[PDB]
């Protein structure tokens, strides 16, 4: 396997840091002027993580159309993802407005509400069937329908109601609950099992709007999820699966959102996930 001998060549040489900095050096730089307007300061979790103007998701309202979210459009793979930050106390209603407007079927959450003793995102979904949430600023109602709690992830069925039209939709919440507070998982087996559960749901498929993916900033763990998916899809589709270059896929994705893959360890974990997942592209 091409990728695995590169991995072994990089691992034996211990050059992960050097490969990673080469990506950072060649990555696209595009303007983010809307994200930096003074009226949007409380709509951004981190001062150094902004959506590019060319690829940002626009909210369908005349007041202020801004959300910290980007459309990643992978032309050859025929997949689209929205990557966004963990919602803030004043952006929970914007978040559900985006899910409604973009016709998403799935939300993928790769972080816990509290990590390292600090809050990484708002409690943006209801925890009990009989205690629904109402977002008065965007005129939406959200109800917990069911909850399936497993060892590495939880799947929730949610009902989102547009209170303006009384239309309802079923949204699936895929919550990966065991990514460690520091570093990356030791094995990618549970991450790959999670990705195939999202795929089987239909959430990644062209008959729906793009899946919404988030962690705290929406670039690290979120980056890893969409890079592994797109690389495995390209191996399925091409005559020479051995032509799939993970560094080139990552630079293509970084034309649409800055900073995807935050550390040299997340880059190595991404290689490991694609290598292991590839076994199934190898008819097993
Ligand atoms: O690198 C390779 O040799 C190779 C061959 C077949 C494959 N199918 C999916 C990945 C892959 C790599």
């Amino acid at each position: 396997m091409e990728m695995e001998k590169e991995f072994e060549q990089i691992d034996k040489s211990g050059s992960w840091a050097a490969i990673y900095q080469d990506i950072r050096h060649e990555a696209s730089d595009f303007p983010s002027r809307v994200a930096k307007l003074p009226k949007n300061k409380n709509r951004n979790r981190y001062r150094d993580v902004s959506p590019f103007d060319h690829s940002r998701i626009k909210l369908h309202q005349e007041d202020n159309d801004y959300i910290n979210a980007s459309l990643i459009k992978m032309e050859e793979a025929q997949r689209s993802y929205i990557l966004t930050q963990g919602p803030l106390p004043n952006t929970v209603g914007h978040f559900w407005e985006m899910v409604w407007e973009q016709k998403s079927r799935g939300v993928v959450m790769l972080n816990r509400v509290m990590e390292k003793g600090s809050l990484k995102c708002a409690q943006y979904w209801p925890q009990k069937e009989e205690k629904e949430m109402i977002f008065e600023d965007t005129n939406l109602k959200l109800t917990l329908i069911s909850e399936d709690i497993k060892s590495y992830y939880t799947v929730r069925q949610l009902e989102l109601e547009n209170l303006t039209t009384q239309e309802t939709r079923e949204i699936l919440h895929f919550h990966y609950t065991t990514w460690p507070d520091f570093g990356v998982p030791e094995s990618p087996a549970s991450f790959l099992n999670f990705l195939f559960k999202v795929r089987e749901s239909g959430s990644l498929s062209p008959e729906h709007g793009p899946v919404v993916v988030h962690c705290s900033a929406g670039i690290g763990r979120s980056g890893t999820f969409c890079l592994a998916d797109t690389c495995l899809l390209l191996m399925d589709k091409r005559k020479d699966p051995s032509s799939v270059d993970i560094k080139k896929v990552l630079l293509e994705m970084r034309k649409f959102r800055m900073g995807l893959i935050q550390t040299a360890d997340q880059l190595r974990f991404s290689y490991l996930a694609v290598i292991e997942g590839a076994k199934f592209i190898m008819g097993d």
